[PDB]
């Protein structure tokens, strides 16, 4: 069939802001009902301009597609759904308009020589930038991609240790930080993030990088993200820093993950096995 990796992007919940209306908040809360019955009510506002125009916005989906495959939804979703802002918000006037529930994970990796141009492709960074999410992917194509989990730290974060609460996107929820649990020396700068590799409960990589060139680690080895994974530096995921959110603090749950029928062997179904 048709050959995926495994991305952030799938899994979320397509939206338009079809009237982005005025006086808006970062952090004002979104309802998601089903037949005017709530079933999500942790989606929130996370851009405006300075009239509070509303730019962008943020729908967990673990409730959403929960229901969805209840009662024969899924992934459609349709006019049974609405979305609506919170009536204690400041604004008025926006009209959120629902679509889907993405199943494409928008990204295909061939050899890693020529990655960096697919990750850095005008698609695939719209959508990073409108579900305001990194571009971390499995490096491998194939439904073994959607085993990978990512907890990404920043530096202001990372002081936190387990204070810190990070949301797991998309499907909604938080999840106390391991950062300071399971490295000994953390981001260094700014521009730093604690990066932790998880498949099947496991750690299978840990690694602080970098979104700004020419920043190395304390061996002076190069920890600029696009540089460290086109160098080879995961067997697991491939990265960019290009659209990754200043100070991103988070758990990425990947999907998507889709193998070419003609590709797939016997080892990969024992890669599967668990």
């Amino acid at each position: 069939d048709t050959a995926k990796n495994s991305s952030p992007i799938a899994g979320n919940i397509e939206y338009t802001i079809s009237t982005p209306g005025s006086n808006y908040a970062v952090g004002d809360k979104i309802t998601v009902k089903y037949v005017s019955d709530d079933i999500e009510t942790e989606g929130k506002i996370t851009e405006v301009d300075a009239d509070g125009k509303i730019k962008k916005i943020n729908i967990p989906t673990a409730k959403i597609i929960a229901k969805a495959k209840e009662v024969g939804e899924y992934p459609t979703l349709g006019s049974n759904w609405t979305a609506e802002i919170s009536s204690s918000s400041s604004g008025l006037a926006a009209v959120i308009t629902l679509g889907k529930i993405i199943t494409d994970s928008g990204i295909l990796l061939a050899e890693i020589e020529n990655a960096e141009a697919a990750m850095t492709a005008v698609d695939f960074q719209a959508n990073l930038k409108k579900y305001g999410i990194p571009g971390v992917v499995a490096l491998y194509p194939g439904e073994l991609g959607d085993k990978i989990e990512i907890e990404i730290v920043s530096k202001a974060d990372y002081a936190k240790g387990a204070s810190a609460l990070l949301p797991i996107y998309p499907g909604g929820g938080t999840r106390a930080s391991t950062a300071k649990a399971v490295f000994g020396y953390g981001p260094q700068t700014d521009s730093q993030y604690a990066i932790i590799v998880r498949r099947n409960d496991a750690i299978v990589q840990s690694v602080v990088l970098s979104t700004k060139r020419g920043g190395k680690d304390i061996y002076d080895s190069n920890i600029y993200i696009d540089d460290f994974f086109a160098k080879g530096g995961s067997e697991y995921i491939f990265a960019t820093a290009q659209n990754w959110p200043e100070g991103f603090s988070g758990i990425l749950t990947l999907s998507g993950g889709l193998s070419s029928n003609a590709e797939v062997t016997a080892g990969d179904l024992m890669e599967a096995w668990d």
